[PDB]
């Protein structure tokens, strides 16, 4: 039903729909190096995408339903200048009617306006005062649906967040131009990343929204904390989602030592702006290729890997003994690893899940998932078949410009 579907092709953006919108890209629009569909817009004049829709599919109705979807990644707001500054990022308003998407400190706003001065706004609010955020500087899938008889609805990651009545609104005559541009943003350093902008000529239902969320998410590719592709040879700080206020540390190198979860995490704070747990703590993990082929650097579901552990800026091998109980994980000298258990199968889905690491012994026997076990006062990392719910789910956190903590 997409009537506009923007994707990257040959260092350009094109419309995949049958309507072939014109796309004029400004000079200051950038594409990510790993995933070219990630488009960066910055707060500079020529950081623009102007979509000119054909006159035929321009919205001008009292009753036609429509939806939009896109992915967005919004870096942490760091400064006083960000408070109380609503700025448009996607504009489809002509005179006083149409629709727009705006942002503010902790907000995504949808604004719908008719030609008789009636307006409705629907708002997604996220806090920057939370220990670990699902949203700050992390890819979010946004879907906004509009049923002219009922409500406008905003969904985030496939989940309905808020909704507001719109039956008071009359004729909406939107623009033939969709302008992607930070407009009215007082912070020169602000940017966003956006991916897969779509428009649909109906109100999508919850199932369709979940299916779109699943099928644009690359379900066979593991993701890092920020939602980018998980990659080989890249150092990651580790977060166990079951016990998120701890971080990984090593108690001695070698088979006689162990990795464990230690806490609490630190805090990063700017008054009235953010207060979060420190992410860049502890032993980093690096995913290494084990299998043949597997030529690109993206970690996929079911990839067979080794996991290296970084201690005082040197790599060691995550491994455990070769001997039917939970097996405490150690950091081994790579030349010492011998026939120790070390091969990990990476999993993004069982039905999607967060990252899991399934260890096997050298004879190919399943020795369970990487998690933790409390031994009196110490939560040691283990491989355990106890896991099948959630204590073996991990996030991998690389340093990211959008987060801003010291590294």
């Amino acid at each position: 039903t997409s009537i506009l579907s923007i994707v990257y092709k040959k260092d350009d953006l094109i419309d995949l729909s049958r309507y072939g919108a014109k796309i004029n890209i400004g000079d200051r629009v950038y594409y990510d190096s790993i995933d070219k569909n990630q488009i960066k817009l910055i707060n500079l004049e020529s950081s623009t995408i102007e979509v000119i829709l054909k006159n035929a599919i321009v919205y001008n109705s009292m009753y036609e339903n429509f939806s939009t979807s896109f992915w967005i990644k919004i870096p942490k707001y760091f400064s006083k200048i960000n408070l109380n500054n609503e700025y448009t990022i996607i504009n489809c308003i002509e005179n006083n009617s149409g629709w727009k998407v705006s942002l503010n400190y902790g907000e995504i706003i949808w604004t719908l306006q008719d030609n008789k001065q009636n307006i409705q706004r629907v708002v997604f609010k996220y806090s920057q005062m939370v220990n670990i955020s699902d949203y700050i500087n992390r890819w979010m899938f946004v879907t906004i649906t509009n049923n002219r008889l009922t409500k406008s609805k905003i969904y985030i990651n496939g989940r309905l967040i808020d909704q507001k009545p719109i039956s008071n609104l009359g004729n909406i005559h939107a623009s033939n131009k969709i302008m992607f541009k930070l407009d009215g943003c007082r912070d020169p350093r602000r940017y966003i990343m956006i991916k897969y902008f779509n428009l649909f000529d109906k109100e999508l239902n919850e199932k369709e929204i979940k299916d779109l969320y699943d099928s644009q998410s690359n379900p066979g590719i593991l993701k890092d904390f920020w939602g980018n592709y998980l990659q080989y040879d890249k150092p990651y700080y580790m977060l166990n989602l079951f016990d998120p206020n701890k971080y990984v540390d090593v108690n001695n190198i070698g088979i006689r030592g162990y990795m464990y979860l230690k806490g609490p995490r630190g805090s990063v704070m700017t008054t009235n702006i953010y207060l979060n747990s420190t992410l860049y703590m502890g032993t980093k993990f690096i995913i290494k290729k084990y299998a043949s082929g597997n030529e690109d650097n993206i970690v996929r579901n079911n990839d067979r890997v080794y996991i290296n552990v970084v201690v005082k800026n040197k790599e060691y091998r995550l491994a455990t003994n070769a001997s039917g109980v939970e097996k405490i994980l150690s950091a081994l000298e790579i030349p010492d690893v011998g026939n120790l258990s070390q091969v990990v199968v990476m999993k993004s889905k069982d039905i999607r899940n967060k990252c899991k690491m399934n260890l096997q012994d050298n004879n190919g026997n399943d020795i369970g998932f990487v998690g933790f076990h409390l031994y009196d006062n110490i939560a040691k990392l283990v491989a355990s078949n106890w896991y099948n719910t959630f204590g073996c789910s991990w996030e991998f956190i690389p340093v990211d410009d959008g987060w801003g903590e010291s590294s």
